[PDB]
């Protein structure tokens, strides 16, 4: 019942030093090579697969076609992004089986599964190995992009920040033998570095830890500021708000870092006995001064506020955060708008002096971070008017909302999709079910929101921007799914492929028209289930005629059968931009080819 086989460099095993009776000992001469290479150093001029090519005698494949179908396979794994997955039937289909020496003289009814086994040895001895060997993968945390760097320049990273934080105090060793909470990672910022944890998978207190954040989270809502809500604050703030709107949002630097555990501890214990009992107030105060990580082989405490990726941190730095907003927060004009989530203080005013105050007083409190700061206050150097908080995008002077769409400068949109999902696999010969499951709503109802539909401050110029802006994310992740059939289920008829296009186009138009009518205000004019459907059509369009030359048949069908003409009831709202790809999506890297 595993169809699947995942590209991680983790599903490698320990190379064996020679291969035993069961494997053929052609691959054994690749065995020897993985060692003789290995036994080399090069600091400079690194090609991958070239060098593999070296390690795997081409008398494992004996012909030039057979070669190419496995190097797909350790291309893809090149270009891998996280949990993302090849069928095993990729290492066996459609190869010529007389044209190898070396099955020649096996059964030739039983050659597909023990050559299956062969490149399953091939990769998780050698292939993986050896780019584990040169490169250490790490996830950007955009989408589940991998960037790959040398492990060489990586390992001297690490060392300067591990420098940085036991030059600093905040990583002091215990050498208590003590269990630690788990290993300490870094990860690349920009210019700058994260401090992770990745704990023990010990699933014996992990309901403990829930029920934890779930009483502190309670312990928030009823203690703490009732933060009212987004939407409405926005929605309210712009509604009374004649003038001009000026704005700010700051990123404090370090937030998990810079909770102060004296402070938090007392926080914790402060909490009335009904909602957090004394063994749960002792053990989380305990946890939170006590953080044991492992790096390298020696242990370290960790000094310097919460630690990232530890289970409570979130909860126990929104508690700290509160009571820091009731501290030095809570005098600010009722007739302005402010909104924090985590470390993002976001506030407006028509009065500039009064969000000039804000600013002043929040680098009072905390160390800002200059670079994340947006506004369009006048003492700033370059004033911004389109804010981004909250994944969205506030336009201080028209007061819209777009949504925010994280795609840097040739960024693989492929990267943002999760295709492949190891507990729930899908066998080769069903396309159409994993078509289908790539193209449930879930994976952009983010977009889809009243911060997006509603024509309560936003026109329907707007709304309509984002319905198309959110289709266009759509179609995108239907040409990755594509890639993803024509690469690994390989795909025959395509006949089931209309039929899913026209279902979801139809069923995210009318999820769109509800919210929409869901919330409807002063700016509402009319909107229609054919401007839906053609609006989501037309950015179809978009994406897949920049593989027109794949596409040419689903372009021409859809012109042909279906209805794109685009007619408001409006004269606001620019058609133009309904046409081409929008701004932030035409450069978007859609080709995979092995880059280092
Ligand atoms: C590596 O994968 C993960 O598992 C992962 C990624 C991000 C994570 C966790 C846990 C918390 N977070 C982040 C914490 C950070 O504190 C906060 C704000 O993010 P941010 O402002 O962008 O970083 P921070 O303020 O510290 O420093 P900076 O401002 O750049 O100085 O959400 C786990
Ligand atoms: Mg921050
Ligand atoms: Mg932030």
């Amino acid at each position: 019942m595993v169809h699947y086989y995942r590209l991680s460099l983790k599903s490698r095993q320990k190379a064996p030093k020679i291969v035993n009776s069961k494997y053929n000992s052609i691959l054994n001469i690749a065995l020897k090579n993985f060692r003789l290479c290995k036994k080399h150093k090069t600091k400079k001029p690194v090609q991958i697969l070239a060098l593999l090519q070296e390690i795997i005698p081409k008398s494992y494949f004996g012909t030039t076609t057979n070669l190419k179908r496995f190097y797909k396979v350790v291309e893809k794994i090149l270009t891998q992004s996280s949990f993302e997955c090849i069928h095993l039937s990729v290492l066996h289909k459609c190869y010529d089986y007389d044209a190898i020496p070396w099955l020649q003289n096996v059964e030739p009814n039983l050659r597909p599964k023990l050559l299956l086994k062969h490149n399953l040895f091939l990769l998780d001895n050698i292939v993986k190995p050896i780019i584990a060997f040169y490169y250490k993968p790490i996830k950007t945390l955009n989408g589940h992009e991998i960037k790959f760097i040398r492990k060489e320049e990586y390992i001297s990273f690490e060392s300067k920040v591990f420098h940085k934080l036991k030059k600093m105090k905040y990583l002091v060793e215990v050498q208590d033998e003590v269990k630690p909470r788990g290993v300490l990672n870094i990860i690349p910022k920009q210019d700058n570095f994260r401090a992770i944890v990745s704990i023990f998978p010990d699933s014996a207190r992990k309901p403990f830890f829930k029920l934890l954040t779930s009483k502190i989270y309670k312990v928030l809502e009823e203690k703490y500021k009732t933060s009212g809500s987004l939407y409405t604050c926005w929605s309210e703030f712009t509604q009374k708000t004649q003038g001009q709107i000026y704005g700010i949002k700051v990123d404090i630097r370090d937030a998990y870092g810079n909770v102060k555990i004296p402070v938090l501890c007392k926080l914790i214990q402060s909490i009335p006995t009904h909602l957090l009992d004394s063994e749960k107030k002792n053990f989380i105060v305990d946890h939170i001064s006590n953080q044991f990580v492992a790096f390298r082989r020696k242990i370290y405490k960790w000094n310097h506020g919460l630690l990232q990726g530890d289970p409570l941190s979130g909860c126990l730095c929104e508690l700290y955060m509160a009571f820091m907003d009731r501290l030095y927060f809570s005098n600010l004009d009722k007739d302005a708008f402010i909104h924090r989530t985590v470390d993002d203080y976001f506030f407006c005013s028509p009065h500039p002096h009064k969000v000039y105050d804000f600013e002043l007083l929040i680098k009072g409190v905390y160390q800002v971070n200059p670079t994340k700061t947006r506004t369009n206050l006048p003492t700033h150097r370059h004033p911004q008017d389109e804010i981004p908080y909250c994944g969205k995008i506030f336009n201080l002077t028209t007061r819209q909302v777009r949504t925010l769409y994280k795609l840097p400068p040739n960024y693989e949109i492929r990267h943002k999709f999760k295709l492949w999902n190891f507990n729930n696999q899908i066998s080769d010969d069903n396309p159409a079910r994993f078509l289908q499951k790539a193209m449930d709503f879930p994976f952009i109802c983010n977009s889809f929101t009243k911060f997006e539909f509603n024509t309560v401050f936003n026109d329907q110029r707007t709304v309509f921007a984002n319905f198309y802006d959110a289709m266009i994310c759509v179609a995108y992740k239907f040409d990755a799914a594509m890639m993803a059939l024509r690469t690994s289920f390989l795909v025959n008829d395509f006949g089931f492929i209309w039929l899913v296009l026209s279902s979801t186009v139809r069923a995210y138009a009318s999820r769109a028209f509800k919210k929409i009518v869901t919330y409807k205000g002063g700016k509402y004019r009319k909107v229609t289930f054919q401007c839906l459907k053609s609006i989501a059509w037309r950015a179809f369009l978009a994406v897949l005629k920049r593989r027109t030359e794949i596409y040419k048949g689903l372009i021409d069908r859809i012109k042909s059968r279906e209805k794109l003409t685009m007619k408001f009831h409006d004269g606001e709202v620019d058609a133009s931009y309904f046409c081409k790809l929008p701004e932030k999506f035409r450069f978007v890297k859609i080709n995979r080819k092995a880059s280092i």
